[PDB]
Parts: C-alpha cells; structure tokens; sequence
C-alpha cells in the first residue's frame, strides 16, 4: 500500500518532467526516451527508505474531515519522498564516478553503461537535481510551507556536498591540501581518527538520510514544532552515523551478490569506520602490515587487509557498538514518545529498517 | 563604481560563507584555505558581465529615501554573485565533460595538480549550493526570496537541458541507448542550423542574458512593468549571437587574447562554423570534412581551420552580425517605449556584447 501509492506518484512526476520537457523545451523523442530510462535506472530499484518514510511520518501526524485533508497530505508526502529519492540518485550518480565505482544494485553504474559518456554522465547527475526543484515549484507551487521546505532542503544539500568533501580529501595529509601542488595518498594515515570519522559520515549521510525525510513528512502534515528538534536531530545524527558503519562494514564483507556493489573502500583508501577502529586498537605490526596494503587495487593487498580487520575482531567491536547505539536510540524515541506518541513511532518504524539491516 | 562595490560584496559574501563553515559545519582551517581558494580561482578573473548587468539593470529602474538605493544595490551585487558563482559551477563541470586545459589564462580546476577530477566535480557542486546559501542568508526577510529563486531555478534546469543537447549533438540521436555504445557520428545529419540554435539558445541564452535582466527587475521590485515577451526575445537574440561569437573564437582567436586553448573542433562540437560550412560545401568539402573533424591530431585539426576559411565563413559571420544587431535594435526600441530605463539597460548589455574581441 504504501509502495501502491509512491509508485503512482513516480508515474505522476516522469511524466510532469518528460511532457514539459517536450512541450517547453523543443525536445525530440529520442532525448525524451534517454531521460526516462536514466530517469528510471538512476531512482528506482532501491529500497526507498528515504522517500517511504516521509509518507509515513505524514501519515503518523495526521491527526494532529472528508478525507481531502489525508488525500493532500500523503500527496504532498509522496512528491517529497521523490525529492529525497531524486536528490539521492543524484548523488549515487556523481559519487559512483568520484569513487570509480563499476556497479549498483546488479547493475553497472550510470557512467559505466555503455552508451552513457563519463561526460553525459555528469550532467545527467545534474539534471536529476535539478528535477526536484521543478517537482517541488510545480507540486507545491500554491502551498505557504514551499520556502521553508525549499529552505531546508537545500540546506541539507549544501550539508551532503560538504560531507562529500570531508570523504573525498579523507586519505590526503590536509596540512599539504593545496590546488596548486600534488599529493600521493597519506602514508602515515595520521587523520584516519573516530573524530574525523564521525565528521565524514554525520554530513556526507546522517543529514539526507535520516534527518530530511524525518523533517519533510513534519513539513507536509503541518507538525513541525510538535517535535523535540535537539531530541529528532540526536536521533537522525545517530541512526545516520550507525547505517553509515553498516554500509562500510557491508563494503568489506557482505558477498557482492546480496551487496548488489563491489566495495571499493579499501582501493580507494577510503576512511572507513573499519580502518578508523582497526588503526585505533592495532600493534605498531599490525599498522605495518595494513600500511604496506591498504589503498591499492592490488588483491592480495585487499585480502591481507580483510584478514587483519578479522584478527583483530572488529565484527566483535561492531556487535558492541551496534548495542551502544540501539540502547541510545531506544532512550531519544522514549524522550520523543512523550509528547510526540505518533512521531516516534514512525521513528520507530526508521529504526526498524535500520537496525540490523541485511541490506 | 560598479566594480569596487561588486568586489565589496564578493568578500562579504567569501566571510559568510566561510565563517559559516567553521562555525556550523565542523570545518577546519586547511579545508576552508581549500575553499577559499577553489573559490576565487572558479569565480574571479573573468569580465562579469553577467554579475555587473544585474547592477546596471537595477540602477536604470530605482524610478520607474536613499537606503532604498543602497539596498537595492545591494541585492542587486548579490544576485550578480548568484549568477557569477552559477557560472563558475557551469565552467568548473564544463571544463571536465569538455576535456579542456586551461580558462582565464590558468589550467582549468580540475587540471590544477593538486586537484583531483573527483574532488573538482564535487567542487562544482558546492559552487551551485553556494548560490542558493547566500540567497537565504542575504534575502531571507526579502519578499521577493521565492520568486527569485524559482526563476534562478528554472533558468539553472534549462541550462542543464542546453548541455545535454551539447554534450549529445555529435552522437545519431536515434541510436541513443544507454544500453549500447556508439561512436561519433560519421554523416553529420544532425548538425543543421536547426539543431544548432536550440543547443545554445538553452545552454547559454538564459543564464547568460535572460537571468541578468530577469534578476534586476526583481530586485527593482519592478519586473511586471516590462514586456516580458519582447525581453525574452532580446536575450535569447543576444544569447545566440554571443555563443556564435565563442564557436567563432574558439577557432580563430589566437589562445593568449581568449584565456583558453579551443576544444569545439577536437571534441566533434556541433559549432556555428560546422553547421554552417556543412550546409554550404560541396560533397568534396564535407569529405574533406568528415576525414578531419573530431580528432585530436594537429594536422587534421588544421585541416578543419582551412576549410572554414576557405568557405568564406567570416564572410557568413559579418552577415549573421549585422542581421543580428539589426534585429536587436528595433526590439530595444518597442522596449523603449514603455520601459525606457529598461531598455537603456539591455543597450549597454548590447554594447558589451555586440563585436566583442573578448
Ligand atoms: C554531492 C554529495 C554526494 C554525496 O554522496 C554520497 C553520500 C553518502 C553515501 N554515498 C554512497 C556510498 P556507496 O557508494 O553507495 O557505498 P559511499 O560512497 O558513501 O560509501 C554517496
Ligand atoms: C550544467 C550546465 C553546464 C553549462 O555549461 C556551459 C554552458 C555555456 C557555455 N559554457 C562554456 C563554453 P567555453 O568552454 O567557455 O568555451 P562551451 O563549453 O559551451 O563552448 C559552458
Ligand atoms: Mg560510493
Ligand atoms: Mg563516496
Ligand atoms: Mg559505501
Ligand atoms: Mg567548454
Ligand atoms: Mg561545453
Ligand atoms: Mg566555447
């Protein structure tokens, strides 16, 4: 029911896009049909976490008729759930090129199809960002919450490309970081630290993934300021942080089948929340052996430094902070029940698809 | 005048932005010195045209107490920067998707050594989000805020639109398949006037020439006073003839006055010199044509150069202009009448555009 109705909704959008596109903008057929298959492959075939969690909290604070109201709300709900999924494929996009990625969900990346230039690519990403302003401007065009949820929106935008940075420039020395001169990747790994970590991760994903669709399903269905913000951004802080953990600890040793992605954290010396624990708690011999293989495409290097992550039982300091985290996010959604019953729930709900997650 | 307090509002807009970044995003000093740098690199050292319009436009209507006047300037200065820093975002990506080395003189960002083509496009995308942050911060009490930046939106997204239609002219758009590669096209049937015009009316007239105009009136609280018809006419005029000016250019201007070394013949570019030698040569001359365009070889390269000349494209280019400065004058005359302040403004963006040597 709830993917019923989103599903509806993407029929409603594609096609809003695709028709103004043509009509507008002196499109051909041929360029239309390459949008919509780019359309398609780059937003649809995730788990839409994002965009069915907005519907949800709308739902969940509807009651704060003849039914128009609802009809409108989760309207309104699944349009912004788009916008978070648009915004994403948008990212997954450039961020498969920066990261020279080669698949996504079982499929090649949007740059590695065949007919799809790296340079085409790049735009295409573009174009994906640009198609959530012009859902949001035709949808919510006569709504009073359109510049405040615009407003924060591209905030948290702003926010993910700031994350983006912190991930991008994580293995380079940042005292040497300079435009006009060249450095190799860092070979004392001095900056792979928790606190740099924690950074990285809070704004490259903890904004968009937790805490914009938490916001946009307030915006929609009027609840804004019904909600403990510090207690709601504690929470989307630290469920970020944990799926983010998930997906680097998945990277290294979730079978590329279930993964759908070959992980690639390793080769492109990544700062991950395994090297970030691994380099904290290891001997001066275990620092000299993962120094010797870590950040080359190399795979026997990548398999002495999966071994060593295993030797010094980081699945066990996983278990450990994924049981830190629960007993933190149970405490926040108590706090939140308190004078937000409806809410917390759908928090609940987020931690539900979060929590141990399989992926 | 305008220069120095344009310049005046760069920095003040460079301390919020910065300042911010420290203050509620956990920056450190080395990153933002990164910042600071990509910044001036990608949104100083060209002509500001486009940023300096926005000012002429709003001064030209402050009519039609004095703090008003020093507002109005204001906004004015920050919405040039809007569309500065929305160009240096266009030329940062652009010069990556077009495999270009230099820009104003300098190696293009993501050619500097010490940046990465990962990290440049992701310094492209911070450029672009730095319009909307300064719009927020500057105009966040100003009613106007929403209008303006869902016109700055919609000029932003045709813009995108224009480079698809650039990045995706040398390829047969009937075999468009994400599924399946295809190499250049080998018969050149899509490279018509046709085509031409609507790849640069979207890639370069709205950003370039429409949004100026468009964010002066607003500012000036005074856009419905002008013919909307008529003014988009006149940009999207002007904003063809500058992009021929630039394929032109590319060719024929020696590197040194241009800033930037010419990429339109080695990446098989669908240019007003290719459309139109193409519609005018002999089968001889396409041949020849066919055999040369589209590679990086030197010799191949000059080969195309000849070509053209021989032609008599300047010739074409001459007749083009002054059709076009003909054109341009009689719109400017119906905008007169009306919107006389107005169109005095989009005189002198004519003057700034109408036989520049660049
Ligand atoms: C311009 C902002 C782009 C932000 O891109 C992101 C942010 C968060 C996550 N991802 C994709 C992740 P994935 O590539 O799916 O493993 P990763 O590269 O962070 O590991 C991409
Ligand atoms: C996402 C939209 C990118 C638009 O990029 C553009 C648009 C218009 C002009 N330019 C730069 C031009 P330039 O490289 O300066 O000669 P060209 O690449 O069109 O020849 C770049
Ligand atoms: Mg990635
Ligand atoms: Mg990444
Ligand atoms: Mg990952
Ligand atoms: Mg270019
Ligand atoms: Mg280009
Ligand atoms: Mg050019």
């Amino acid at each position: 029911m709830p993917m019923q109705m989103f599903m509806q909704v993407y029929d409603e959008i594609q096609m809003f896009l695709l028709e103004e596109l043509e009509l507008k903008f002196d499109m051909d057929p041929n360029r239309v049909r390459y949008l919509r298959k780019m359309m398609d492959t780059t937003c649809l075939g995730g788990k839409y976490n994002r965009g069915l969690t907005v519907i949800d909290v709308a739902e969940s604070l509807l009651s704060l008729d003849d039914g128009a109201r609802r009809k409108r709300v989760l309207h309104d709900a699944c349009v912004c759930g788009w916008m978070i999924e648009f915004l994403q494929a948008h990212y997954l996009v450039e961020d498969d090129i920066m990261d020279n990625s080669v698949t996504r969900r079982g499929k090649p990346c949007w740059y590695r199809h065949p007919d799809v230039t790296v340079q085409c690519a790049i735009n295409d990403g573009l174009l994906l960002k640009s198609w959530t302003h012009m859902m949001a401007m035709h949808f919510f065009a006569d709504r009073p919450f359109l510049q405040d949820l615009l407003c924060r929106f591209n905030r948290v935008d702003y926010t993910t490309a700031v994350g983006q940075l912190y991930d991008v420039t994580s293995m380079f020395d940042s005292n040497k970081l300079d435009p006009d001169v060249s450095q190799p990747t860092t070979t004392d790994f001095a900056e792979f630290t928790l606190s740099n970590y924690k950074r990285i991760v809070k704004y490259k994903t903890a904004y968009y993934t937790y805490l914009l669709p938490l916001v946009m399903g307030l915006i929609v269905s009027e609840a804004l300021p019904t909600v403990d913000m510090g207690v709601t951004e504690e929470l989307a802080m630290l469920m970020g942080e944990y799926f983010q953990v998930q997906d680097d600890v998945m990277d290294c040793f979730t079978p590329p089948e279930r993964l759908g992605k070959v992980g690639t954290d390793i080769q492109d010396a990544k700062c991950s929340w395994l090297a970030v624990t691994f380099l904290a708690k290891a001997s001066s011999a275990q620092v000299a052996e993962f120094k010797a293989n870590y950040g080359s495409g190399d795979s026997e290097k990548v398999a002495t430094v999966r071994r060593l992550y295993e030797e010094a039982d980081l699945q066990g300091d996983y278990v450990a902070y994924e049981a830190a985290v629960a007993e933190q996010v149970k405490e926040l959604i108590e706090k939140l029940r308190l004078c937000s019953p409806g809410f917390a729930a759908s928090v609940e709900t987020l931690w539900g698809k979060t929590y141990k997650r399989q992926k």
